[PDB]
């Protein structure tokens, strides 16, 4: 693999298994926050103090996220946001005992030391076509806030729809112009696509939501939006970016300052036909399709799902990038911290 600033298993198979990583980059405290499902399911918590000097993060004890949950339901799927207008910390679940599936969310004003109560948004966020699903999820991964004027907040999710068929998955964008105080449900993408996550890019003059989607195809799906999530144009397949047919894999993305407006990272699974071998993907002419980059090598073994986060400039000047992967057979959620000199040095 390639040269990396840290590299950590953060959660380890032991009393409990660790799946589906999450993490979240505090620009002002310079740390992060680290969630897993811990697997009777709910999700924990791990804070890592970022020290540039000694290239360096430093994890703190798991916690759990006691407040992340809804009576008789396990919780899953944490999709992590901060709010940099109001300094509030957002994290939204999915809670699970014909539709039964909740979505919820908790808040951190204390940078996730503490955790308010809960908040079933289920029927005001999804409205009648609760009905027309089978289930639904957000994420997993980070979310996203966008820089409209309302700063709204995007959290990427999938809903498995119903018609003699089996439920199609269909991916979409909770949207919220109010701080999450209210919930509109965005518009499909091309059917079929499940697990996703968006990135902001600002190119041209018009803000630009890119969203890159887990498909049952050997390759990824990837939709544009430039009604901040409302509408997804047209959605493209991405032949240079695979996905093991055994059911494909999720994939992270994120957006960041180009060197010379952002660029796109993105981190899945390189193998053909097996969930191994985490590579990092870029794409600096974002967000074309046929822009994406060969993958390089960041983890060999098996790899499964991830999640990136933007943590500023790097100790060698270029962009830094923190990474929660889930590795060997499912044993543990390593956390990759690397700069773009470390992953492209061509670039
Ligand atoms: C909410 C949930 O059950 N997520 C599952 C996810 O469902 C994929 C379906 C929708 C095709 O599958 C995997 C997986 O290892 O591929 C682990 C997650 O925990």
């Amino acid at each position: 693999s390639l040269p990396v600033l840290q590299k950590e298993s953060v959660f380890q198979s032991g009393a409990h298994a660790y799946r589906i990583p999450a993490l979240l980059y505090l620009p002002g405290q310079q740390s992060l926050l680290a969630f897993a499902e811990q697997r009777a399911e709910l999700i924990v918590l791990r804070r890592g103090d970022y020290d540039a000097p000694t290239h360096q993060v430093q994890w703190q004890a798991q916690e759990v996220v006691a407040q992340a949950r809804l009576d008789g339901h396990r919780s899953m799927n944490p999709c992590p946001l901060y709010d940099a207008q109001t300094g509030t910390l957002f994290l939204f679940f999915i809670a699970i005992p014909a539709n039964v599936t909740r979505l919820c969310q908790v808040t951190s004003t204390d940078h996730g030391r503490t955790w308010s109560s809960p908040r079933d948004l289920t029927d005001a966020a999804i409205g009648p076509a609760y009905r027309e699903w089978s289930t639904f999820a957000v994420g997993p991964g980070h979310c996203l806030q966008l820089n409209d004027r309302a700063r709204s907040l995007v959290v990427p999710a999938y809903a498995y729809r119903k018609l003699i068929q089996r439920p199609i998955p269909s991916a979409f964008c909770f949207l919220s112009h109010d701080h999450g105080r209210t919930w509109a449900r965005g518009h499909f993408v091309a059917q079929d696509t499940l697990e996703c996550q968006v990135a902001e890019v600002e190119t041209g003059e018009q803000r630009v939501v890119t969203l890159n989607a887990r498909s049952h195809l050997r390759a990824r799906v990837q939709a544009q939006s430039t009604n901040d999530g409302l509408d997804f144009q047209e959605s493209q397949l991405v032949k240079k970016l695979v996905e093991p047919p055994p059911q494909g894999c999720q994939g992270s993305v994120i957006s960041f300052p180009s060197p010379r407006a952002q660029w796109l990272l993105y981190t899945h699974p390189t193998h053909s036909w097996q969930r191994a071998d985490l590579g990092a993907y870029l794409n600096p002419r974002p967000p074309a399709p046929e822009a994406w980059s060969e993958p390089v090598l960041l983890a060999k073994g098996s790899c499964a799902y991830s999640d990136l986060q933007s943590m500023g400039t790097g100790p060698d000047g270029s962009p830094l990038f923190g990474c929660l992967y889930e590795a060997n057979d499912y044993e543990e959620i390593v956390f990759l911290m690397f700069t773009l000199k470390q992953a492209f040095p061509a670039e």
